This record gives C-alpha cells, structure tokens and sequence, in this order.
C-alpha cells in the first residue's frame, strides 16, 4: 500500500512563477548582463553564441514569428543536428506558447511523414544537410506553410535563411530590453511534442506542458538534485537535441549559465580535446562512452583534470563501469539519471552527497514512485524487482490525438508503468534492471541482457558489448553476445561464454555464442538494437 510508494523530498525552494518561456527569458536575460558569457559552443567549428546573442535572436525571432501570424497554440518542428541555432526557434516559440516539435534529423522521409502527420506543424525550421528531406517530404504535406533555413546566412533555391526571416518580419533596432514573453496557463499550454513509441504501438507525439519543463528547471538549479557546476562553467553534451535526453538537459543548462560545448557526431578525438580545452568540469553521455573513458588508453593523452561531474543516461549503465570511472578520474562517483520521454526528463537522479554504486539514484522533487508485481499487479517493498511505476508533475498531458494509447500506458489512477523493471534498496536507491520487452526468453527463464553486458564490460579486453536472445525450436531463445574488444586485444569465443559462465547461473549462460564486431547496434541515446544484435548473431 502506501508504505511501498517511495516518495521525493521537497525541493530545496519552492518552484519560480511562470511559463518555460518566462524563465528563460530570465536565464537569458540574466547571465547577458555579465560581460563575455557565453551559451553555446560548436565543437567542431568552435563558433560561439553569447548569452547576449542568444537573448538578443530568440526575442527577435519570437517577434518575427508574432508578425508573420503565429498565434498560442500553434506548431513549429526543428529538424536539425545539433548545433548553436538549434535552441533559437525553440526558446522563441516557448515565449509566445508556440508548440516544437523536434524531430530526428536522421529520420528516413517516411518516418519523417509520420512525424509530422502528428504533430502538423506550420513552419519547419531546418538546417543545410535536412533541407532536401525536408523539401521531398514537403510536397506530399499541405499543412506545412514555411521553411526556415537556421544554419545559413543566406537564402538557398528559393527558401529563406533565419536571419532573413528575422529581418522580414521584425524592425530593426527592436529594443530586446523591453521585450517580453507572453504570460498564459503553463499547466494546460503543451511547450514540447516529442517522439516516442512508448510501451506498445508505433511512433506518437508526447505532450509535455509548460508546467513539466519549469519543473525540470527547478530540478536542474536544485542544490540537492541539480548540476553540480556553478554558473559560467562549461559542459559538454553529445546527446541529440532533438530527443528529450537531450533537450530537457540542454533546456535546463541555459537557466544554469553555463557554457554549453556541442557535437552534431562523437569522434573520441574532438570529444577529448574538447573537454581540455574548454575546462569541461561536467559532461552528460550514455553507457558505450562511459566503458570509453573507463577504458580507453587515449584519455591518457589529455588533460582532463577540470572534469569531475560524468553524467549517464539512456540506458542501463553497469556499475562496475561506473565505479571505473569514478575511480580514474580520481572522483566520489559518478552522476545518473532515469526517464522516459513520457516523464519528460528523469525521474530518479543520484543526489548530491548520496551515491551508491549501480544505483541511477533517488526519486525527484515532485514525484513519487512504486514497484508493481509483473503478475498480480500489487505494490512491492524494498529489494523485489518489478515494474517501476511513476506519478507526478512532469508527466505527459497524454499522447497527441491518442487517448487510447494514453490510457494504455498511464492507468486509471495516475501512474505511467514505464515497462522497465528495477527495484529499490532499503534507502531509498533504485536499480533499473531492464526493459521488460528486452528480456531473453529462455525455455521458462527470463534473463535480462544488462546483467550479462555488465559481466561482459567486467573484462578488460572488452569495450562494449550487446546481448540478445536467438531463435531456438526448443528453449525460444539462446543468448548471445556480440562484443566489442579493445584495440591490440583478442578474445576467443569459449574465452567469453566460460567467462560470463563461472558468474553467472545456468539459465544465463551463452548457449546463443559469441560474435566479435567492431560496433555495436545503438541508437544515439544508447538504445540497443536488439533486431540488429540478432541479425549479426544469426
Ligand atoms: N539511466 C537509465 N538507466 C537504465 N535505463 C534507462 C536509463 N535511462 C533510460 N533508460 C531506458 O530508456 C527508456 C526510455 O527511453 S525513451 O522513451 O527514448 N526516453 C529516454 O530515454 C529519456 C528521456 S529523458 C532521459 C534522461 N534525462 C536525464 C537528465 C539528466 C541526467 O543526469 C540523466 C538523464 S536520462 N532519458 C527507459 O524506459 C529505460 O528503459
Ligand atoms: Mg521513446
């Protein structure tokens, strides 16, 4: 009963008045007034965006989008990879309650449909490398009424660039002073429709609510459950914007101050002499590049002495990884959280002064949290393993023209079951041990592939590894392994399978084999890609 549900402590101050788009005008307006602030920094160019600029183009272009004719309630999509233009039309549509609708740059045209069949956006702004996607899929799509080329400086076949738009639709010497964002209800105004499959069914659009983001911003500032940075200073993301990983972390970071060092595309080299160069203290990844820089002898190579807040996400992170990390960075321990788009960001975060390794940390001001049974359905205490449960104040308003699905994954009285199964400790801690659709099924056993990768990232001649289950007439599925092995290592088959072997029980063993790749199958917020693991394993 209630004695089950574990709840999240008070916030450290009660949260700030306003919509998503109040507070970070704010933010904006606020760190703009310290000389030589700056928000955003391409890696790969090395381009900066100040805090000053940055205020001084999202007002500009939340004006321009005022005169052009968008109204509250409106839609507008970002297709675009990760760069410094990204967030302009986002913050500006946050100020006059324009709904955004990003969507993966990477998507095939007719994901790129559906996408937009859903969210039905007026203005698409896009980048250089998706103008041509865009404009193929254009042609099938009457709702879309303008194209916004955001990382160009001029016009390109006869669409317009952003600073022409702003120019178009906006006077110049337009006072930013005296700019100010719209005021209207952030508990009903949706701010963001993210993508997501959710539990069960094909790609919806999630609704999150203004209210949902400025409690993320009250997260991201608390002393207990926030950045562990001080304003100015520079951290470096390489999670996509477009997803809610990336977004609601990046979204936070402008009401923080800091230094937003980006990359459009991990490469180890630039990833490294980026966190030197810049002085990165705080760096936000998933679990492949965690085993990177537990293992990789190039981190060596540079000074990363700054760095002493390694944050993970996406994906079960194993703890002996995590200990790995900590331990060569010479620091207490490591930085995780846990959400689902639904959730907006995450909902279990390792607070401050409060480790324990494996642990994606405690539930988050605002929420509470529950272990159900996978077959009766009833609550669980500490330490038994279910299906986490979730209630609070960034939950989705539900999914865009799908009650159905809505009610499919937030039940009748209010809880969202994530489809994740975990338990919690005796204080508080929780333990994400899998997806429940990733479980191997072998004969009446259900092994979860994160314990195995976990075993197999134990040894130190492997950097990564996928595991998954393989058809089989008679035990349904076998697991198998793919594994990734460290540069100028080698490993045999039996090497690996007697190694998982002698941890782990009978019912776990690789009876599916071993494969050797020299990636594996990921998605960019660390989704395994089961069907491609099985695929290779076949
Ligand atoms: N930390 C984690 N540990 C184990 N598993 C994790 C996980 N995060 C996501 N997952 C898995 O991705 C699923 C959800 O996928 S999803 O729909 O595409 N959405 C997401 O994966 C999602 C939305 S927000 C978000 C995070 N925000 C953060 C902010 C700060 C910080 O320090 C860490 C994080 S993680 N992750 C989950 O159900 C879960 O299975
Ligand atoms: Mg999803």
């Amino acid at each position: 009963e209630d004695k089950n549900i574990v709840y999240g402590p008070e916030p450290f101050y009660p949260l700030e008045d306003g919509t998503a788009g109040e507070q970070l005008y704010k933010a904006l307006k606020k760190y703009a007034q310290l000389p030589g602030t700056i928000a955003l920094t391409d890696a790969h160019t090395e381009e900066n965006i100040s805090y000053a600029e940055l205020l001084e183009l999202t007002c500009r272009l939340a004006e321009s989008l005022k005169n052009y004719g968008l109204k509250q309630n409106n839609t507008i999509a970002v297709c675009s990879e990760n760069n410094l233009q990204f967030f302009i039309p986002v913050i500006a549509a946050l100020y006059i309650g324009v709904a955004v609708a990003p969507v993966n740059d990477k998507y095939t045209e007719r994901e790129l449909i559906n996408s937009l069949n859903i969210s039905k956006p007026t203005i698409i702004f896009c980048s250089k490398k998706t103008l041509q996607k865009i404009l193929q899929v254009k042609k099938k799509l009457s709702y879309i009424k303008k194209i916004i080329i955001l990382d160009s400086k001029e016009d390109i076949g006869g669409y317009q660039c952003l600073n022409n738009f702003i120019s178009q639709h906006s006077d110049a010497n337009f006072n930013v002073s005296n700019f100010k964002p719209n005021s209207f209800d952030r508990d009903e105004q949706v701010a963001l429709i993210m993508n997501s499959s959710g539990t069960t069914g094909l790609p919806k659009g999630v609704m999150l609510t203004h209210k949902n983001l400025v409690v993320r911003f009250s997260h991201c500032r608390d002393p207990i459950f926030g950045n562990q940075i001080i304003p100015g200073t520079a951290i470096l993301t390489v999670i996509p914007f477009h997803h809610g990983f990336g977004m609601f972390t990046t979204l936070g970071y402008f009401t923080c101050g800091f230094r937003i060092v980006l990359m459009h595309r991990f490469e180890e080299e630039l990833f490294l002499k980026s966190l030197q160069d810049y002085k990165v203290q705080s760096t936000l990844l998933v679990p492949t590049l965690m085993a990177f820089f537990a293992k990789s002898p190039l981190v060596d190579k540079y000074d990363l002495s700054n760095l002493k807040e390694i944050a993970s996400g996406g994906a079960p992170l194993s703890k002996e990884v995590g200990e790995a990390v900590a331990k060569r960075f010479k620091l207490p321990g490591i930085r995780q959280g846990y959400g689902l788009t639904e959730t907006t960001s995450a909902i279990i975060i390792t607070p401050e002064g409060d480790v324990k390794p494996g642990s994606t940390g405690k539930v988050v001001p605002f929420f509470s949290a529950k272990v159900v049974d996978l077959d009766t359905g009833k609550t669980l205490g500490p330490n038994q393993r279910g299906e986490l449960c979730f209630k609070g104040d960034m939950i989705m308003k539900g999914y865009v023209n799908n009650p159905e699905a809505t009610k499919e994954i937030i039940d009748k009285d209010g809880w969202l079951h994530s489809g994740d199964i975990g338990y919690y400790d005796e204080d508080g801690h929780f333990f994400i041990v899998d997806r429940l659709k990733s479980l191997i099924k072998y004969k009446g056993y259900q092994v979860a592939p994160a314990e195995l990768e976990s075993i197999l990232l134990q040894h130190p001649s492997i950097i990564d590894a996928g595991v998954t289950g393989i058809p089989d007439e008679d035990a349904g599925e076998l697991p198998a392994a793919c594994v990734v092995l460290q540069p100028g290592k080698h490993l045999t088959e039996k090497e690996v399978i007697d190694y998982v072997a002698s941890q782990v029980s009978s019912a776990k063993r690789l009876r599916g084999g071993v494969r050797f790749v020299d990636e594996i199958p990921k998605g960019s917020t660390g989704k395994i890609d089961r069907k491609a693991l099985r695929q290779i394993l076949q």
